[PDB]
């Protein structure tokens, strides 16, 4: 599924991110814009031959099972496909772990690199919340 920019951030607000570890709505609807274009269907191989996937790009080295990375743990408990779904439970609950780990949004680099310190209210401004 694409989401649009408002639907989204009224799911991730549904499913509990609005906040969560202290990290506004908008920072995750950011997050979500340069990880996938908000597109729950996305896959992309890393180097390492771990593959991102998701609306936010959740990674098979540490987060779920895809059956092709060696050495790789699976922390969310999940199969990797449970990250592309329309409905985005899998996702936002796989990423409260991440976000919990100790670096906060930082664990994902294009939030790092796009959203942190930026105005990321601008993502949730007119959608009904
Ligand atoms: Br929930
Ligand atoms: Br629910
Ligand atoms: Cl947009
Ligand atoms: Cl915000
Ligand atoms: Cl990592
Ligand atoms: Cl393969
Ligand atoms: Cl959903
Ligand atoms: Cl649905
Ligand atoms: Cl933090
Ligand atoms: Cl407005
Ligand atoms: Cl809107
Ligand atoms: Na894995």
């Amino acid at each position: 599924k694409v989401f649009g920019r408002c639907e989204l951030a009224a799911a991730m607000k549904r499913h509990g991110l609005d906040n969560y570890r202290g990290y506004s709505l908008g920072n995750w609807v950011c997050a979500a814009k340069f990880e996938s274009n908000f597109n729950t269907q996305a896959t992309n191989r890393n180097t390492d031959g771990s593959t991102d996937y998701g609306i936010l790009q959740i990674n098979s080295r540490w987060w779920c099972n895809d059956g092709r990375t060696p050495g790789s743990r699976n922390l969310c408990n999940i199969p990797c496909s449970a990250l592309l779904s329309s409905d985005i439970t899998a996702s936002v609950n796989c990423a409260k772990k991440i976000v919990s780990d100790g670096n906060g949004m930082n664990a994902w680099v294009a939030w790092r690199n796009r959203c942190k310190g930026t105005d990321v209210q601008a993502w949730i401004r007119g959608c009904r919340l």
